[PDB]
């Protein structure tokens, strides 16, 4: 059907989201990551 | 009967549509995180520059 051809499309979709949501969450992780380096390099900072 | 059909493939077609968008949304999320991430490693090369 129609409906066999837009369900088909759709879980496609349905996929490509799912794989950008977890693209957002390791990017997620590396900002968290990163925020620790910039904690690490200030405190050896403060040690001037 | 028919009106059933053209109601079901509405339903069928704004499904797809609400999840084509949601995916163009992920998409400008990903670019916004690429620029923080950027953001994060100019600071990171600053403080580390003033550590030496």
């Amino acid at each position: 059907l129609q409906i066999a051809e837009k369900e088909q499309e759709l879980l496609a979709s349905q996929e490509t989201v799912q794989v950008l949501q977890m693209k957002v969450k390791r990017l997620e992780h590396l900002l968290q990551l990163k925020n620790v380096r910039i904690d690490d390099l200030s405190r050896r900072l403060q040690q001037a």
